[PDB]
């Protein structure tokens, strides 16, 4: 990549890291707008080049918006709009008071309208977890980093914490699905839903298969009765051990029964009897639904 396209950004703060890139806080010198870049270092694939234009051409208010695309280098940096502070962190900070239902569900909300604008392009997020969604004072929520159909870069060797990517991926994932579908991401939205009520993670696995037998412990071992086609999937063992399902009333106490019946129908085994993100937002759940703003401490 050619030299001094990012002469014009002054990085103020590293923010953030995972996978592939390095997130920084930056301003742009001419503009004075502040930013956060996303680098990502080379060791370039076109068809990567085309998912991320795409990708700059979706903009939708509950996704954080793309601005620039910068090689320089042996990097590519991503230039994006900047927020101060992600779910996580403020789950974090709410966690002996809890985050109030209102604000619950205006997030749930809006991160299914960003939902519902992207899988209507066909475009999947595949890694949607707290740390990918962001936050304002004006109580608007954000999808962020989104996962590309294939990745690239140079894993950064300081990253240490994927293992957290395991609470958040469906079952079809760890069943080995080569062809997953928009559902993987209302699966993922479900285990934050119920973290965000709970003020813990639902199913917090440390490897593949421990992933997969919390949410059998807890959801029931699938069989053919509920996921028909399920026994033949490339990682399914007839050896599974079988659990019982548990009660969702145990499960995200003290949610309401709207509440409750929407998560169940997001943690859906079978992709195909999940719910849409569409059909989602017309859930009865979404009845009342109002626009809080958070106090935030930034
Ligand atoms: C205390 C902190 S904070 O809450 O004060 N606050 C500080 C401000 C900060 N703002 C921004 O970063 C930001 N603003 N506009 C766009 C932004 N970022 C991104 O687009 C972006 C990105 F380009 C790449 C990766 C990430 C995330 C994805 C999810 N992650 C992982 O998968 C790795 C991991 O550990 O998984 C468990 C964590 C990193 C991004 F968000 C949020 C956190």
């Amino acid at each position: 990549g050619p030299l001094g396209s990012m002469e014009n950004f002054q990085k103020v703060e590293k923010i953030g890291e995972g996978t592939y890139g390095v997130v920084y806080k930056a301003r742009n010198k001419l503009t004075g707008e502040v930013v956060a870049l996303k680098k990502i270092r080379l060791d370039v694939p076109s068809t990567a080049i085309r998912e991320i234009s795409l990708l700059k051409e979706l903009n939708h208010p509950n996704i954080v918006k793309l601005l620039d695309v910068i090689h320089t280098e042996n990097k590519l940096y991503l230039v994006f709009e900047f927020l101060h502070q992600d779910l996580k962190k403020f789950m974090d900070a709410s966690a002996l008071t809890g985050i109030p239902l209102p604000l619950i569900k205006s997030y749930l909300f809006q991160l299914l309208q960003g939902l519902a604008f992207c899988h209507s392009h066909r475009v999947l997020h595949r890694d949607l977890k707290p740390q990918n969604l962001l936050i304002n004072t004006e109580g608007a929520i954000k999808l962020a980093d989104f996962g590309l159909a294939r990745a690239f870069g140079v894993p950064v060797r300081t990253y240490t914490h994927e293992v957290v990517t395991l609470w958040y991926r469906a079952p079809e994932i760890l069943l080995g699905c080569k062809y997953y579908s928009t559902a993987v991401d209302i699966w993922s939205l479900g285990c934050i839903f119920a973290e965000m009520v709970t003020r813990r993670a639902l199913f917090p696995g440390d490897s593949e298969i421990d992933q997969l037998f919390r949410i059998f412990r807890t959801l029931g071992t699938p069989d053919e009765v509920v996921w028909p086609g399920v026994t033949s999937m490339p990682d399914y063992k007839p050896s599974f051990p079988k659990w019982a399902r548990q009660d969702f009333s145990k499960v995200v106490p003290p949610l309401d029964e709207d509440g409750r019946s929407l998560l169940s129908q997001m943690l859906h085994y079978d992709p195909n009897k999940r719910i849409s993100a569409k059909a989602a937002l017309a859930h009865p759940f979404f009845q009342d639904v109002t626009k809080p703003v958070p106090h935030l401490r930034l």
